[PDB]
């Protein structure tokens, strides 16, 4: 799924493509539904200053790698699947707030393009940036 992007990278050449290309192939698409809040290609270009330039370098993926756990979460179903108004705990150890009704958002960031269903799990697009690094 995410690793599949690395192979192609048509909408996530700036961050997801590096997922499998960063030695995460077996990690992200290892074996199970994996939720990754991957922002839209517009979000990356949206960031002002030299953050896009920083986000354009392969070194940025290395940072997310160290804290990949915060971005990686096994068995994570969309709140809408059960109830509206829950949280999102990351392997690393971070419980975020998943809100849908009265304005869909996550830990303060809106999932611009919520895909929900990934090629091998779950995927949600953030209009900005999430997780540390």
């Amino acid at each position: 799924d995410i690793v599949e992007t690395a192979t192609g990278a048509g909408s996530f050449t700036t961050l997801l493509t590096a997922a499998e290309a960063a030695g995460l192939v077996d990690t992200l698409k290892g074996d199970g539904p994996f939720t990754v809040f991957a922002p839209t290609d517009a979000a990356f270009a949206a960031l002002p200053e030299g953050t896009v330039e920083d986000l354009l370098k392969p070194e940025n993926k290395e940072k997310l790698t160290e804290i990949l756990t915060y971005h990686v979460v096994p068995g994570e179903v969309m709140s809408s699947d059960l109830t509206e108004g829950m949280t999102a705990e990351t392997v690393e150890g971070g419980a975020l707030t998943v809100t849908l009704e009265g304005g869909p958002k996550v830990n303060g960031v809106s999932i611009s393009q919520p895909d929900v269903d990934a090629s091998n799990g779950v995927i949600h697009v953030i209009d900005g940036v999430l997780m540390p690094g």
